[PDB]
């Protein structure tokens, strides 16, 4: 089963590219959408934790709405990270819920991410939101400090499709070469007993970035590139990104 | 631990380097292999001995030499016999084989010769030390077409060639399943950081088997292998990108 968004069908073919714009106020949005515009990617991820007036919701749909109007042409996926994952602020349970409620009203995103481990209730009611208005769900989980056993990423995976993810996704970091073999483990074996869609498998810093590289073989279907900043460690430019997925395509 | 210098050329540190290889019946096929890929971007030319037709006439194969030599004259020269039991076109006694190579060492036209770990411990050991007293490199190979073994497996023929004397320890094998393409790298990784004390080569062969021929720089493989132009083979260029790609992440 694959996934399509706007008119990107992810699942099939090449891993597609997400990109991260990071603006802490509107004119810095404006202007690194402007410059996001002509680069090669599928999917403009908006990191809105890295947004200052995020508690402020006509902002943030201000903000949401220019980014659209900038880049037309591709799926945008609106994402708050918490600090808890990495992120650069934290939010309570119920702002966190309500932000994402927002972006979906605001008919300006084709996807949410919303983290596994916010609260099973609370997901599911806001997957079931997101559904309920043609918006699609990457429900992700992000472990900064290490990786979990392969047995255990497997688990969070499964978990994301029960609880009803479009697309189950996890980033892990190494503490050793062998993590980022756990990492690609887990995702072969996530593939062949329960993976009935897409997923994303990442093992993050400059250790994990052959795993950035190698999903057509082993089932990730996406990765992030940078445009000029990584989003979290490990990412390595957009142009390099396309030209190494195109020839492992093609391999 | 160590690095192993050919010419100019550093095994064992930085990106990995990128081995072609040369396949030719006679000498106009190897002439004609030898000007294609005088231009091309690798760092050491093997040349497949298997493929020249008759290898028993030492002459001949000492002009064939002598003819890649002038032709490619900067890049170290790899000498290789792939017998038949690993692939090989033609079968070679032992004898036969060691005294093909020895007459490879003592052209002074080769840089690095190939022996086979399955060839025999007495007859690797001494050639071992024979090509050394004439400065020329060992690359120890096992090749394995249809399977992969265990990683504890891969890990012990590894460990040997290190005993036997190899510079280069080199072992390249077949995936069955994409499990069997991390059990290959999980064998080098445990390699890497328990028992080598000098470079290694490690490969995953085929389409599924192509992040090994990335990825030598962060799990541990000093060299790869590509096309000057087969399933997860990829072009000398395009291999040189990405490993460039990687190095400078
Ligand atoms: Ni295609
Ligand atoms: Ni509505
Ligand atoms: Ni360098
Ligand atoms: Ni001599
Ligand atoms: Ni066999
Ligand atoms: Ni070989």
């Amino acid at each position: 089963k694959t996934v399509t968004v706007r008119d990107l069908v992810v699942g099939e073919g090449a891993p597609k590219i997400i990109v991260s714009l990071m603006g802490k106020t509107i004119t810095d949005v404006k202007s690194e959408a402007l410059a996001y515009r002509e680069a090669d990617f599928d999917i403009l991820e908006w990191r809105v934790d890295h947004f200052a007036n995020v508690t402020t919701a006509e902002s943030v749909l201000e903000a949401a709405g220019a980014i659209r109007e900038i880049i037309t042409d591709k799926p945008l996926l609106f994402t708050f990270r918490s600090a808890k994952e990495g992120g650069e602020q934290a939010l309570t349970t119920g702002q966190y819920i309500d932000l994402n409620r927002a972006a979906v009203d605001s008919g300006l995103v084709d996807m949410i991410d919303l983290e596994l481990f916010t609260g099973d209730d609370e997901v599911k009611a806001t997957v079931g939101y997101a559904h309920q208005h043609n918006v699609a769900v990457i429900m992700s989980n992000h472990d900064f400090h290490k990786t979990p056993a392969a047995e255990e990423i497997v688990q969070r995976l499964r978990k994301m499709q029960e609880l009803g993810a479009d697309i189950p996704k996890i980033a892990v970091m190494p503490q050793t070469k062998a993590d980022v073999l756990t990492l690609l483990t887990a995702t072969v074996e996530m593939q062949e007993r329960y993976a009935d869609r897409p997923i994303i498998t990442m093992s993050m810093s400059k250790t994990g970035v052959i795993s950035r590289l190698a999903g057509e073989v082993f089932g990730s279907a996406a990765t992030f590139g940078a445009v000029k900043k990584a989003s979290a460690p490990g990412q390595i430019s957009v142009a390099d990104l396309r030209t190494v997925l195109t020839i492992l395509h093609q391999a």
